[PDB]
């Protein structure tokens, strides 16, 4: 069959749109040119928070969409969430690769969703019309967030001032000052154009918050075991893909954005470490949650 996979970027070669149609070209070829995939980018087929729901019910076969908005309908991906859980994006591949990022993919069952891999998202870092170099710069700042409570709360504890929003709303309330920061990788920063409005990148760092492909486990139930498979393991091969023009794009991505006149800040990232002891004592609640932060931060370099 042709399933349909959405993403919210707008560019046809972003890494993770890059990535799931490398997906379908192995899925192709485990199913002997059955099974394909086509994107639908652009959020064509709507905002993430729209797209989720849309798998849920079986309408959409796969998303690519941010753990963020997965936040309340499969808590465990609140974990890799967390601020300043992982110290090193090499903690956070070998972590999620591992059982730890395993056992959360699966956890999503529960709640209609297969969870089938993570993709890297870099580290996400505010971005405004000014440095914020420390907590107290944080302070009432009119800033965007992802559309979960957890994301709200962990930008609410530098001071700020944060604001639940679909990403494709972010670009148009920075230009207008309907909001004066978000917060994201180098190439959304990029990508989206926020660059374009706001010039100061202050690396905060505040959270490694992967992607996660989920594929609507309606539709899932209904294939043949052995097919299932191929779609497993397609996912999780395309995970190298995506890393590799991941690390390209945060490469051009950084260029541009220092060519276009960024300003990028190094922080006092211990300033922001130090008031999130709150946000995982108000979210990292359950035994599922603190075994798995635990197993995190146990995991050898
Ligand atoms: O901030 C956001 O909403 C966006 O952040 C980007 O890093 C993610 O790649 C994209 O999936 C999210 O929708």
């Amino acid at each position: 069959t042709e399933f349909r996979s959405a993403d919210t970027h707008n560019a046809d070669d972003y890494p993770t749109v890059a990535a799931v149609k490398y997906m379908g070209e192995l899925l192709e070829k485990k199913s002997g040119g059955k099974h394909k995939i086509k994107v639908f980018n652009k959020q064509a087929l709507g905002s993430e928070k729209e797209t989720i729901d849309q798998v849920k019910i079986g309408a959409l076969d796969f998303t690519r969409v941010n753990v963020g908005p997965m936040n309340a309908i499969c808590p465990l991906t609140q974990v890799p969430t967390m601020p300043f859980l992982f110290s090193s994006i090499a903690h956070m591949r070998k972590s999620l690769d591992g059982p730890v990022g395993d056992e959360i993919l699966k956890s999503c069952e529960s709640a209609g969703f297969i969870g089938l891999a993570f993709y890297d998202s870099g580290a996400r870092s505010i971005y405004a019309k000014k440095p914020i170099r420390t907590v107290a710069d944080a302070k009432g700042l009119k800033i965007r967030v992802q559309q979960s409570d957890l994301w709200v709360a962990l930008v609410s504890a530098m001071g700020a001032n944060a604001t639940p929003m679909p990403y494709g709303e972010v670009y148009t309330g920075l230009k207008t000052g309907l909001i004066d920061a978000a917060e994201n990788n180098i190439p959304s920063f990029d990508t989206a154009k926020h660059v374009e409005a706001v010039k100061v990148y202050s690396k905060t760092e505040h959270s490694m918050a992967p992607e996660i492909l989920v594929m609507s486990k309606i539709i899932y139930d209904k294939l043949p075991k052995a097919e299932q498979d191929m779609i497993r393991a397609a996912a999780k091969e395309s995970v190298a893909f995506e890393r590799q023009k991941w690390d390209e794009q945060e490469a051009k991505s950084l260029a541009n954005v220092k060519a276009a006149g960024a300003e990028i800040v190094e922080v006092d990232k211990k300033s922001f470490q130090a008031v999130m002891g709150p946000v995982y004592d108000k979210f990292m609640t359950t035994p599922d949650m603190k075994r798995l932060v635990k197993a995190v931060q146990d995991t050898k370099a």
